[PDB]
């Protein structure tokens, strides 16, 4: 069973204007490249090429013109809008006739994840053919997202979103497997006292069918904050450190494509070549004629 | 007699994509503001408050959306278009009949300064109404940017673009004051090797003249390096450590027209109204309210 | 059988002077911590209690006076001293009372390591009680390093140290696994042409006996570069985005001794005390009374 | 008259342990060079050539072995201790026999100060023969320093040390200037309710007595924290900017020696030997044959 993504790239609202007051926050760059490319990177890993990309009626556009088809790496890709931002859940709604009946992963446009075995530990949640699954990170302000509750045998037993006073300091990350029931969850969904459909709330329905699995994503991964202008900054410093590093870059998409088999060394070229004159296209040229491990 | 300024904020061709595919340079945040914002308030510290704002066809709009026409900061904005990336001199033939009779002043919109006295420095270029005034600033790579050579006597006497060898570490900044000559210097020029008007032709004909002065802007001011996605970050980190140390904002156009009395507390209370529930609006906020010397 | 370990934090030469005048590189704070606090940790989780540290004469009283005898954190520590800066391998010629007929590991005192599965990676090398394992990592400047060079099956075939002409992008990291014939191997070096007992004459002597495993450290690890002054700098950028991001430190001793359980709640609040007025003691005492997984 | 100097470089207790424990933090590199290079040169651009080191007996001999007796760079460098950290305050009995009957000023080891038109800023106060000369910063986090009140005339009326609800946000920086009086007003201080004699206190006498000067440090000038481990890290990152952009060194205490005509081309050209194979050496030699404006 073939599974489809959902990339939501929306609105951030005023909340880092005036930074964002021309561009939405996904298509600023981290470092080298545009924010999206990281969260689609995570997406193509998992082994997904059908991918729905959602962001605002202004922005679509800009979107479609960064990533055209994804025919160029291998990828089908789809575009659609949220018209306000009225939760991340809405997503499931704008994206049912694209999902159709198939199973789903939905990531957050500026969530950024980097480590070593990323590949498994994905496809252990892109393997499970029931229910959902999400990745709890230990994070020093808990407040600000989704707070899973593990009991003594570290069992997931409580979800809360936005909580005043969080249970742990495990939050869910932004990154969800989902089969063919969160399409009808979500249409249920009632909005919560600030006016959103909550991933939370879908995330619960599926905890109280007991069908949640809740995978720890180790302090071994960096999983990256883009919502302050801060934490956007240190992304970019941690990003580049790896890169000058390691000669190698990270959450590039064509070498993705190109390590999947997606694009064949004939396609890597092509690409390679309208950006021959610059860093990004000398490193797609360098991948042709280098054995990785 | 007045001074007109035109920020140049155009194509950086495709040597930052893919991080500038979706959108232009000159748009995307220096840590807490766009780009633009630092190069246009130079302009309104040098006491200019009519700036045409010069971009590509397609992000125009984009610019417009952000800075509109000025009205709320005391300014008066203008748009044109430059179609194609074929030099800073350009800037002279596009913005003739917004220039007009007046003097004028050319700031590229990816350039950032900083530093004590910034005032009193663009001043002193600001208020020699005939010829040229550039500023020369000592930097690493000097190859990079148009050289001045001094004479013992510390007398500018050649420039040279992009030297393989320089004569000097002093590189020209991109600020540049012109009198009513500038128009007809720049219609005279040709197009260079690289298919450029380059400013430094425009700069060493005022100097052949004996009308170009080099002011040194000395190594206690910072000239950031928006060039590359390295320096970029370097910036951002830069802004946002003085800026946390000390409760104040670098390039804050509307603290800039506040202060000199472009706009009255009650226009900033208005400006700070829409961004309240953040810090920049907060910020804007406790300028009503705070002596800062 | 048990494994000794060493680690050798010995001169830099001049190379960081003045930075280093007054002490030698791996007493300086890596953000939170001192440098040697790194591979320390990382000895640690390899499983190894009993560690020989080895430096200059000046300094290491100051290592002493830091780490004391180890029975602190559950470590046998012991000290001995590298008059002059000869080659890497000399480590094992003053080291060879200290390691007398057991398995070792040697860790430079300046490498940081960071990433998901470092226990089972290290795991891998502790395990096997014959011949020597290194590890293998991409970067960008080869040159500076012992590189490693692969046949078409990926069979590590040359090392190289410091070459011109890099066969590879592979670097040889600082963490070296070793049986009972390092020190034997070590004695019958011929100093190099640098004046220098090299590490990499060693590793290419297990490689002559077919008795080197070269694992890969693959591109989701970080390992960190603390040679220049800008590298040291990065290298505190990325542990503080990661132990902001995450509440959790990198590389604590303390809590590496009291999740290996080499010492018991009581001990950790012991240790605890005397730091209580800062971060580093609140985040010792947290761990006694939180579930990380 | 002719005006003493001090450096306090002290114990700054536990509160940057284990980061600290093997040395004190005015040693500490920040970026390319030890942290107390930079108040140094301070005190060099304000012309202060006779200057006293106070520091803890353990590290006074390190400080000794970086600084000398200062002849190399056309110093005289004397050296105290301070045994126990009993207040800023007591940096003058500590130092009554050097300061003797001349003028003074005190700096703290870990204060770093950059901008334009330093040399004149400085100047005003040490070209005040009489009374007490401090600078006021404003920062964001006033309440963590000595807070200096302004009437509507911009006149100095109150001090406050780390009050809860700071009466502005100008912080008293960390570079004093005393005329013989600070001795005397020294010895009459007693303890305050934290066990310290207080700066504050001292700058509060000359308050009373109508002989305080208080200077405003301008927001284009950059006065950096180096009291957390966050900061201290921002100011790394932040010479480093300033240097790699320019070329040119920040707080280099040869070149201040050799641009204020203490040391001659030769003896630079002495001091750039023994570190010629570093940047630092490079940097030292290349002053030779460059003007600098
Ligand atoms: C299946 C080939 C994946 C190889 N790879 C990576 N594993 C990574 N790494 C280490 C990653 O952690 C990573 C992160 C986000 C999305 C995809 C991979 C990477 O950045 N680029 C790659 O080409
Ligand atoms: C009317 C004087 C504005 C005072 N001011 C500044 N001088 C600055 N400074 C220190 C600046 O360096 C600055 C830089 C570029 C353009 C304008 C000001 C500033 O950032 N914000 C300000 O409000
Ligand atoms: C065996 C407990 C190890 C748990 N642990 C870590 N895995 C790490 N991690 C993620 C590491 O990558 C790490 C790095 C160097 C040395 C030891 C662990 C850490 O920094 N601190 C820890 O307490
Ligand atoms: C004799 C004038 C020295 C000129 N000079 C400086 N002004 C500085 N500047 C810009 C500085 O801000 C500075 C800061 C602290 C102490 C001394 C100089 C410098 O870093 N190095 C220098 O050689
Ligand atoms: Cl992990
Ligand atoms: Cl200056
Ligand atoms: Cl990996
Ligand atoms: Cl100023």
């Amino acid at each position: 069973m073939k599974r489809k993504g959902i990339i939501l790239a929306g609105g951030s609202g005023t909340r880092l204007h005036p930074a964002t007051l021309a561009i939405s926050k996904q298509l600023l760059p981290v470092y080298d490249k545009p924010m999206i490319y990281y969260p689609l990177s995570t997406l193509m890993l998992a082994g997904i090429r059908e991918i729905l990309i959602i962001s605002t009626p202004q922005d679509t556009p800009r979107f479609q013109q960064l990533l055209g088809d994804g025919s160029n790496w291998g990828l089908d890709l789809q575009y659609a809008v949220q018209p306000s931002p009225d939760g991340l859940a809405q997503a499931f709604l704008i994206g049912e006739s694209f999902i159709g009946n198939d199973l789903s992963a939905l990531v957050l446009g500026d969530n950024l994840y980097y480590g070593h075995d990323f590949h498994e530990l994905l496809g252990s949640a892109s393997q499970r053919q029931t229910g959902a699954s999400v990745f709890a990170y230990h994070v020093l302000d808990p407040e600000r997202y989704g707070v899973v509750e593990f009991d003594q045998g570290g069992k997931a037993i409580s979800l809360e979103e936005k909580p005043l006073e969080p249970k742990s300091n495990y939050a869910v990350t932004g990154l969800y497997f989902y089969d063919q029931q969160v399409v009808d969850i979500a249409r249920d969904l009632k909005p919560s006292p600030r006016g959103e459909l909550e991933i939370t709330d879908v995330n619960r329905a599926y905890l109280e069918r007991g069908q949640l699995s809740v995978e720890i994503m180790g302090r071994g991964y960096a999983w990256l904050d883009t919502g302050t202008h801060d934490s956007l900054l240190e992304a970019g410093q941690f990003i580049a450190t790896l890169e000058n590093r390691q000669g190698l870059k990270v959450a590039c998409p064509e070498e993705i494509a190109y390590r999947q088999k997606w694009i064949d060394a004939a396609q890597l070229e092509k690409l390679a070549a309208p950006l021959a004159k610059n860093g990004y296209g000398q490193y797609l040229k360098r991948l042709l004629t280098e054995t990785v491990y």
